[PDB]
């Protein structure tokens, strides 16, 4: 488990656009067989009926499938695809492509460097979403991803991305047909339950929350339970959980590092600046050292931001995660200089209530 | 309890428009002091952040307050205001004004005529919404309204309209502060719980459902529990339930009658036609005998309509009640010839699952 | 130009679902090489940022590309793909697959039978959308499609479907870079201009409107100019026009016929019934003879439906075409018994203002 | 023209909430008769069908009408009501109340202080919206407001707020009935034309743009024409323009000052910080000296922000002004510490294209 990790941020002109990926392959900057993960922001609504996520995955998988002579559905078992919908405000649609090669023999860099690992859970029954089985299967996968990454301790883990399912009327009906009530009958609400249970699974694996407290009733109820490393995104496009663990290793030769922090609320640009500063990026001209920023955002569940009422949870036209992405995307863009950053909404049990974890990948 | 009921359908050019009501008063067609209820369709989204409902009520109450020399808030205790938001598709914003006078001392033939009565519940605590207290307080109010209407038996009851509250983040927080979790933390979902509990309250009062089955867990879970007379509408503009009971009486002298039926699903125009036909209205040129139609509509919770998948419960841009109003508004309009009809979304425990009750008021 | 046409309506569980098409191929009901057109309803918003249309096309093209050993982009030059987004209310997502074979030698059926032909225009410059070039290139394509169909006269033409482009900010900027103002700077409005110019192109080819009147200024301004056969759908997924001409021929051996009519407004179910009746379908049990219904719907541009104000053109949350599809989908569903029908919004110069053309394909 | 201006920022729990205003009156902090303007942020969609703006005005006017013994409609001729809808992201609904008294007869130091003046135009015909008449009538009103404010020169003018009308289907039909086509047939687009023409009117009055260039065709086409002081907001609730001119005067005794600047784009928090700094506010604990911030925001019409594509003008679910308010609200909140600030969307001819003017009122 000694690797060289490459990370590329590539613009997308639309959800099905693979021209940027093709360019990386054609110019020899990446080998198709080395790609281990793709984290995307796609311009659908990021909620239940967002098929831009599935479409992006389909086109990426087809693209790599051609180069590898594999069917797309096989590529999806090989590569961790995490498509986060919703690019509101200044958020600019893009992919972050992660490639993994054996570590360079020429030993060795001056400190720890970027490493990455992936894992998958089994498919979940509808009645398991938002509940114990999702928590525990996720925890297992997180540990597997950490091992796959060669991450020696929790101190060297900086970001855990999870893609998770949601409920549809068909799945709700299937659940009821077996005499099992699902966690909710509202499809939008189901996304929060899925994200939350997945995030608690991360907290379990990382020992940030003791196992004793992770009863079904705690999901979306107990705000004090969280992982400071967790980034969960729900979608209609899958029935299982996909896990990407990102961290640092002595054995890695990557020309990249990662640092993480937590935004105390949706407008906490100060925390983002502090983390960027910690990576030695201390002027606006040094911002180009950042490969990407990955952040969680949410509508504060108490209905207020720094003492002032917000409307994000009472707005029946625009769902709360859409508002939250718009806000945090803008806050982060005001720091780094543009909106081509990964911002994902719904931060249930991810960082503080009303806040969320974030990570920054930068040139070493 | 011997009345003459007048019913007027008046167009609104916007939510605050009282010009039509003023015209009825100025031309002597109605006396302000005789008005007992107003049922409106207002052109907000009909969901959580729809303030067109409150605005319409405020302007109507101010209008009548001037004529009666009362403060608006006093008028609201005197008159049952039920503002149902959401006028999608061909739905045309309007008010239906109900006026009550002592029965007229003159000959009328054999045959029952339109009667109406109103009632109010106490304010509900946030934690009571969607639960036992809402069910039982509603049941009490329904019986009071029936008595107020002079409705002798359940057979002579044709429509029970209820306006009910919903949850906001502030109310959810208040509930939690007393150690009582609310029925849901999703503000949109709370509207369904409120409507559903209120409708079961109606079912209790009318003996359509036995009291034994009305446990909290049955709300939104047990589809087989319903009232065939119930029409419930949730709103941000009130903390209590408002009840209007509409029916028929031998002692009433109204030049109007009412009949009711049930739509088996959102496109069951056939049932609406059958009820209209039962009132002696057969041809298209006899449709002008209808004063108004009042109908409940909903997205079929099994996710299908007559065997075909629908998207109304998986659409994160347009909420299910907006879709349902559009559909049933169109179905009804295709029969009666226009969209100036009362169609209200979310028919939890109101008629069949996926369907809803409706009533027709017509010239005698 | 003597054909046998097969038409299949197949449900979709999501935009990328090709399982139904595969089933038709696997059971020998259709040969991949015989498929000439697919008309789909996909569950995106049907407006500017609907990528469900492109996704559906991509997956269908990939599916057929495998069977034909062709790249998907080649399949799109061979098969006319028309994906109409927006499945509001009871509208059920589906594809209608059209296959064409040489006429059966066993001559010959008792009257004219279903025939079909296709054509494509060149790509349009952004500044050509909504204008003369789009009108005239469309007219050319319509005549080519009619010839391809073996349609002898205009009397035997029953439906002309066109898929057309729209404007994005990038296209608007490109136009301005050449010193040419586009027809509009509003991306949503551009869809109506594209549909309208395309529809007038149809009217030109069919001689329903004289060429003298088709100046640029008439597009979206002169309501009296229209085609009673035209069905136009705009989308982000293409830069050219795709044309499908559907009609009747003596030379065709298809076990199918087509009839067309016009809805005078969005709730004119009566006209739909009349056309269905003309095909010998005269009871509810005979409705299963209908393969599909294809209809245009729109928000009445005068702001009223049968004398009553509507809100479809003043609603900033839900665009007018979404409302219109919900309404007409419901009206038609109330007749045929379900919502798995092709209903497309925005009927500029298509039938009467506020109305639209429709066609019914039924078993002979 | 020698005044003392008081400015109060008061939270609103809903659009009709006047409890905060009542509190200011009851505690003697403001006299009802001294109120000259109210600028509000209301939680409707801020677009065409937002009646929260009218509702807020109605309730404020009714509140003050009671204290002044005037009918509400008379209060609206006395007080400049500017209600800007749309409070997306962290934007917190509130009113800013402006009161004017004769200059206080006491010592104050050297240095200009806050002054304010108001004006109204005549009602506009639908066909005048977005055109010459709106431009020139606005210019007249701006000069009148400046005079009313006692603003000696353009150098002492810091903010010009204008409320302006929009088009509805009824108004479009009325225009066409007189043979005058309106500037657009899209109701949403009409808001931009109204704002733009109004802003150019401000530019005319302030000599930032020469009269020669202000032809009808320049509206929304020529991005190089703008006012750096203009803040225009369109609404359904009025048919005329309302003007508030805010500036500085030697003759004013207000315990307040104002400064203005321009955001180069929607995420230009740096410019906001610079202006705040110029008022002697440097640290986070000095931010409480700011009474309010008033800012214009818009979706960059070239479709990019700092070189990266944005989706705000291609999003058919969420209109561009909603996105823009969310973004700039967040950017500003990240500086001042909360979202209870006036942010208004659609900055056509207001500051740079993609940017907008802003002003800050702070304690002297
Ligand atoms: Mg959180
Ligand atoms: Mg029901
Ligand atoms: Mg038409
Ligand atoms: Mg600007």
């Amino acid at each position: 488990h000694m690797y060289h990790i490459d990370v590329f941020r590539i613009p997308c002109h639309s959800p099905g656009d693979t021209s940027g990926l093709e360019d990386l392959i054609e110019t020899g900057r990446v080998a198709p067989a080395d790609i281990v993960a793709v984290m995307g922001k796609t311009e659908g609504n990021g909620c239940v009926n967002d098929y831009t996520r599935e479409y992006a995955t389909a086109m990426l998988a087809a693209c790599l499938g051609r180069h590898l002579q594999l069917p797309p559905h096989e590529v999806e078992k090989r590569v961790a695809f995490v498509m986060s919908g919703g690019t509101e405000g200044v958020l600019s649609p893009h992919h972050t492509v992660f490639a993994r090669r054996p570590a360079i023999d020429a030993h060795r860099p001056a400190g720890k460097r970027l490493t990455l690992g992936i894992a998958f859970t089994r498919d979940f029954l509808p009645e398991e979403i938002g509940r114990h089985a999702q928590i525990t299967e996720t925890a297992g996968a997180v540990k597997r991803a950490m091992r796959d990454a060669g991450i020696a301790s929790i101190d060297d883990l900086h970001f855990v991305q999870v893609k998770c399912p949601l409920l549809t009327p068909a799945k709700i009906a299937s659940a009821r047909s077996r005499g099992c009530a699902p966690v909710t009958t509202d499809t939008y609400e189901s996304m929060g339950y899925s994200r939350g249970a997945s995030a608690l699974g991360i907290a379990l694996a990382t020992e940030e929350v003791p196992s004793s407290m992770l009863v079904d009733e705690s999901v979306l109820n107990d705000w004090s339970l969280s992982s400071s490393l967790a980034s969960a995104s729900a979608g209609i496009e899958l029935e299982h959980n996909v896990v990407i663990a990102i961290g640092m290793s002595e054995q890695a030769t990557s020309e990249l590092v990662i640092a993480h922090g937590v935004m105390s609320d949706a407008i906490d640009a100060a925390s983002v600046r502090r983390t960027i500063e910690s990576l030695g990026i201390r002027s606006d001209d040094e911002m180009d050292r950042i490969v990407n920023v990955f952040a969680k955002a949410e509508a504060s569940p108490d209905g207020v931001v720094r003492g002032m009422r917000h409307t994000m949870l009472s707005d029946s036209d625009i769902n709360s995660t859409r508002h939250a992405r718009a806000v945090t995307g803008a806050a982060i863009a005001s720091v780094v200089g543009h909106g081509m950053v990964y911002v994902s909404g719904g931060a249930e049990h991810q960082g503080p209530a009303g806040g969320g974890p974030f990570a920054v990948i930068a040139r070493a």
